[PDB]
């Protein structure tokens, strides 16, 4: 069902992730964790301790889709176990040192044709599919973009409540 999806998404912040490439995110599905530009890191820390639920909502580049939505579970963290992310052009590995671990709540694709009736507010209200990595989206507008992906009926929120 949807009810407990709807209990986890209660009073929920919502962010935009933007990745360059599908092999961050094929890593961040398997590992559990994922890395930002500093600006964001410092943006992500102060949702933590905001919020029941801070959820991200990635989309690759030019894939037309999001690829799911997870659910922070830790502040940002240095050391640690290496990730072994493929770095873009121009981006260093030290800029994306900062790991953050992550819940998955979903990890099926929505295609962006599917949310074309859902505006952001605090992107001037252009559809949620657009905006920079890290752009906030508001809590109506998260929920039901959310609501629509498909059901991914490998992942029982029953665990994810109870660190809430």
């Amino acid at each position: 069902g949807t009810s407990k999806l709807k209990y986890v998404l209660q009073d929920a912040r919502f962010f935009l992730i933007k990745s360059n490439n599908h092999e961050n995110v094929s890593l961040a599905k398997a590992k559990g964790v994922w890395s930002t530009l500093p600006v964001n890191e410092k943006k992500l820390n102060l949702a933590f301790r905001s919020a029941r639920s801070v959820i991200l909502i990635f989309s690759v580049r030019e894939s037309g889709k999001f690829q799911g939505f997870a659910r922070l579970s830790s502040e940002s963290h240095h050391g640690g176990s290496p990730i072994h992310w493929v770095l873009p052009a121009g981006m260093s590995a030290k800029m994306l040192g900062g790991v953050f671990k992550i819940d998955w709540i979903c990890r099926r694709e929505l295609p962006f044709t599917k949310s074309a009736h859902l505006t952001n507010p605090w992107n001037e209200h252009k559809p949620v599919k657009i905006g920079r990595d890290g752009q906030e989206i508001e809590l109506e507008c998260g929920t039901q973009l959310c609501l629509l992906f498909p059901p991914d009926e490998s992942i029982d929120l029953y665990q994810v409540i109870h660190k809430m």
